[PDB]
């Protein structure tokens, strides 16, 4: 019935390190995950992933609904018209089972010239009351340079694995400017389960978030250890297996454009499962006006017909495409 998504665990320690042939053999194994499933997992790769999942647990488990309001998207709280992408996305019992925290980069103040502009996609966080939530804040800042460090090095990987120098991408991916996005998202167990909050996918699979490709240029993904996702291939949807010590690896839309889809974005949804698990994604966008020139990596003069994309513009509409297609998480 259903068959199983080759996901290679890929050691990424090399692409931290001075040893380029070690790196170049990391970008082989890159380059044939990015062209087979497009999954693969990044092992070795430095981050304390157990305290991550404590940290967020202990914050999923503790806040309040007063709480949540106070944080809430605008999709949620009509007062909160400047939070589009950042704040709490609240549950809706017997409706809606998903919740989850967003934040962007903590260089994002009032100080900073993109927030003084007014430009779309970038806000200022919102956190908790700290003496609430001890730690928690400086806990989630951390862990977003945390999680950039290791998508740098991720970069690298990809940039030598489709033959261009390591910076190729990493040099748009900068700590000043960066729109990525860390989501703290919350699936819990329900007895009853709300059908409401079940899908049912065309081939009958019921699910908890449907098909669609990642509105990023590469996705770094924790999970707790609970299997849910799966990745299409053309016999149809594979699961992809969990592992609570990698980092699952994708890339997004973005990638697929500019290497003239020869690094496809990879279509995968999310399994309905009765279970408390947790989904943390880092979702790798540059800066704003970050272009990347495409190319063919199919071609011998590599050359690409394709518009060189803004970030920023593609970010805007990707964010809201998803939610007009796959629904207001
Ligand atoms: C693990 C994923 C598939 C996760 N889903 C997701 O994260 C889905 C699909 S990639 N992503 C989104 O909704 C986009 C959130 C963007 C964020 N608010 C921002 O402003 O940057 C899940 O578990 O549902
Ligand atoms: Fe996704």
């Amino acid at each position: 019935s259903v068959s199983k998504a080759n996901v290679p665990k890929i050691d990424v320690s090399p692409l931290f390190g001075d040893d380029q042939a070690a790196k170049m053999r990391v970008a082989q194994q890159i380059d044939a995950a990015s062209r087979d499933t497009g999954f693969f997992y990044a092992v070795n790769h430095g981050i304390n992933v157990q305290r991550l999942s404590q940290k967020t647990k202990e914050f999923h488990m503790s806040i309040t609904p007063e709480e949540k309001w106070d944080l809430a998207i605008r999709a949620y709280n009509k007062e909160h018209q400047d939070q589009v992408r950042a704040g709490y996305y609240l549950s809706i019992p017997g409706k809606k089972a998903v919740e989850s925290f967003c934040y962007l980069n903590p260089n994002f103040t009032p100080d900073h010239p993109r927030i003084q502009a007014k430009t779309p996609t970038h806000e200022v966080n919102v956190w908790p009351d700290e003496t609430k939530h001890p730690g928690f804040q400086d806990f989630a800042e951390q862990y977003y340079w945390d999680v950039f460090g290791l998508s740098s090095a991720l970069l690298k990987g990809y940039a030598l694995a489709l033959g261009k120098e390591e910076n190729f991408f990493a040099r748009h991916f900068k700590p000043d400017d960066t729109l990525a996005s860390v989501v703290l998202i919350r699936y819990p167990y329900l007895d009853p389960y709300p059908e409401a909050a079940i899908k049912t996918a065309a081939d009958g699979t019921k699910l908890s978030f449907e098909w669609h490709e990642d509105v990023s240029l590469i996705t770094v993904l924790y999970q707790s250890n609970v299997q849910n996702l799966q990745v299409e291939t053309a016999a149809g949807y594979q699961d992809i297996e969990a592992d609570d010590t990698g980092y699952l690896i994708d890339c997004g839309s973005y990638m697929a454009h500019l290497t003239n889809n020869y690094y496809k974005a990879p279509i995968h949804r999310v399994k309905w499962v009765n279970a408390e698990r947790q989904s943390l994604p880092f979702f790798v966008n540059l800066g704003y006006d970050s272009v990347i020139d495409p190319f063919d990596p199919r071609e011998p003069n590599g050359k690409s017909d394709r518009e060189p994309l803004s970030y920023g513009d593609y970010l805007q509409n990707g964010l809201v495409s998803l939610i007009n297609k796959n629904g207001q998480t």
